[PDB]
């Protein structure tokens, strides 16, 4: 009963933080095995950050450069290598709090949990989701470079986000772990704009079943739509085109409901046409695009890690 | 920048969940030191849940009907008591994660963060407020029973809220530490109600310090109104009265933006009365009051 928007419980992730200090820049990284993952901008002065050549850059330092600190306890750097927009720290000791993890890549749509950390220790955490402009709706501030974004399968730890800057409108962009931006984004001090975002048009359908198996059912209407219909009024609103993938995606939530997916696809159709007349959603007064399919059945079936 | 509603990092609570069976009842226990706290209904079957006699019903078990797994380890219980509607199970074993802690009380209006745990294992995190009616809104399905709420100070876990029941609305009732419930609820099958809840004013005026913090200044206007004047307008939309001593703990969003608590109320008046005609403030189309004066500082100053 109830339904919230709920992170992965942090406690793998906050094992792993450490702080990095390159001079007089201090931010995070992540400790894994014997290796610490960071954003490169950490061996830049801000006279750098305007155009900074990186591998120039890296050359000029030495392992000795490059302090880690793990609460109390200073890692020894015994090597470094960049990878796109990460650097890798070889340190002489294993994190013993390592999990079982893996690194991967997110598609926009996706939702994932940030644990927001300054200097090296957790703060808070938070669900996301990659807007199909490529950036997140994030909540960071100086210092919270190299904060993590993950999901958990049981007992691993999926790593998908890596957190380097902020862009106009308070928004904010960061690689996958092995330092490739999502969207076209540079890690530089320059005018740069994200495209137009969008809806994830397949995540509001989600909400709508969790809306549904919590008990609003006020906009549920008596049709159908086709799928053609249906794209034809939701790309007048900004949505993203639904596909037959995303339809087959929320087959198991039609099954719990009773409710076909284009039977719930004429009910947002209805939605995006009249708009809710001041009435509300599982108490959202606009429609919510932040839960995907996974993230619903999780909530409403209590799947655990 | 950027404003999202937040939870504590739950690691120092997650080392300390346990699942508690006892018969075919399974929920989540506490353990801290060489005790595991969790509801006292997990001595029922739902045969024994109209009206039990727990003092009665705890005399004829023995430690060895409870069973308490810590991961893949089963703890030895050798001894029980009750407090309130907690049960304390002695466990042979001091958790060895113990974090520094305490038991707080915690007042309508202030907000934790809820581990939600099934089996003795953490599922998700989210934020809650104590709703002026002793209620929260949360995410609990059957199993939840015996999941925390908390506050993190530095190193040391507040722990203020274990979870016992639903109640129509969907909403959520438990105990403190001691087992003392919020509100006038009790632990056992009774059909049972929320009173009818009012809006958090003194968090909207926080949320409202957030939005201009991060830039959404959209609703701010150059009008005042004095504290008699907003209470007269606002309690009509069933907000709680803005006390003095609100607008004091409002002081240093007030400085940190510069618009006077009373200039600010003029925001939050004409909100209540003309509605956002279609805009936002921090993505929300409705004014939100589960942020504490505190929790939009902390975000926007960045504690750790
Ligand atoms: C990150 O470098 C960090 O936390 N550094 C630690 C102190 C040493 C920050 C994180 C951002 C600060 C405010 N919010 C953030 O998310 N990242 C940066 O400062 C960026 C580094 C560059 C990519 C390499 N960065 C630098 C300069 C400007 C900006 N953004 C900016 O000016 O945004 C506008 C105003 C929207 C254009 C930026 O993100
Ligand atoms: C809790 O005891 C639990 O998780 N137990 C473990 C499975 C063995 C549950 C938690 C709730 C189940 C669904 N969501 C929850 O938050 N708590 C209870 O079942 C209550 C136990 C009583 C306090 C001692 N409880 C019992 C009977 C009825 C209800 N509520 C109820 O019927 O609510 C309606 C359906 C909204 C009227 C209840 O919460
Ligand atoms: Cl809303």
């Amino acid at each position: 009963s109830g339904f919230r928007k709920m992170a992965f419980p942090s406690g793998k992730v906050e094992g792993c933080m450490v702080q990095v200090t390159c001079g007089t820049t201090t931010l995070n990284g992540l400790w894994l095995d014997d290796v610490v993952y960071c954003p490169r901008h950490v061996i830049c002065t801000s006279e750098d950050m305007l155009n900074p050549n990186y591998e120039d850059l890296l050359i000029r330092k030495s392992n000795h450069n490059f302090l880690v600190q793990a609460g109390n306890v200073q890692l020894r750097v015994i090597g470094h290598s960049m990878q796109n927009c990460v650097l890798k720290l070889k340190v002489d000791t294993a994190n013993p709090k390592t999990p079982k993890y893996k690194f991967v890549r997110i598609q926009p749509g996706q939702t994932f949990s940030v644990l927001a950390c300054y200097n090296g220790s957790p703060s808070g955490v938070y669900q996301c989701a990659m807007r199909p402009n490529f950036t997140i709706k994030g909540s960071f501030l100086n210092g919270s470079c190299g904060s993590v974004g993950f999901n958990i399968d049981y007992d691993c730890v999926s790593f998908c986000y890596m957190h380097h800057m902020e862009l106009p409108t308070g928004v904010h962009a960061g690689t996958d772990l092995e330092g490739n931006f999502y969207g076209p984004f540079v890690d530089r001090q320059t005018a740069q704009a994200a495209g137009t975002d969008t809806t994830i048009t397949v995540n509001v359908l989600a909400w709508l079943y969790a809306a549904v198996i919590n008990g609003d059912r006020w906009f549920l209407n008596r049709f159908t739509t086709t799928l053609n219909d249906f794209n034809l009024v939701a790309m007048k609103y900004n949505y993203e085109p639904l596909t037959q993938d995303h339809v087959d995606i929320l087959g198991p939530l039609s099954a719990q409901t009773g409710i076909a997916v284009l039977d719930m696809c004429a009910s947002l159709k209805e939605l995006l046409q009249n708009g809710m007349n001041g009435r509300t959603i599982l108490g959202s007064a606009l429609l919510e695009d932040e839960f995907t399919p996974f993230d619903v059945v999780r909530q409403c079936s209590g799947v655990t890690f």
